[PDB]
């Protein structure tokens, strides 16, 4: 369980530099709409993964 919850922590890092690395392209494209739907699908992700990480703890 616990080599687990480090997984799932590699996976919240991942995830986020993910999210700010589409956030800046998607600001930089301000070719949009798309963007904008994919950092929301990543940060609702984030959100959940952040949700069971803290359950998980």
């Amino acid at each position: 369980t616990v080599d687990q919850v480090e997984e799932l922590r590699r996976d919240l890092r991942i995830k986020s530099q993910e999210l700010e690395v589409k956030n800046a392209a998607a600001n930089d494209k301000l070719e949009y709409a798309v963007l904008i739907s994919e950092a929301q699908a990543i940060k609702a992700d984030l959100a959940a993964v952040e949700a069971k990480v803290n359950r998980s703890t």
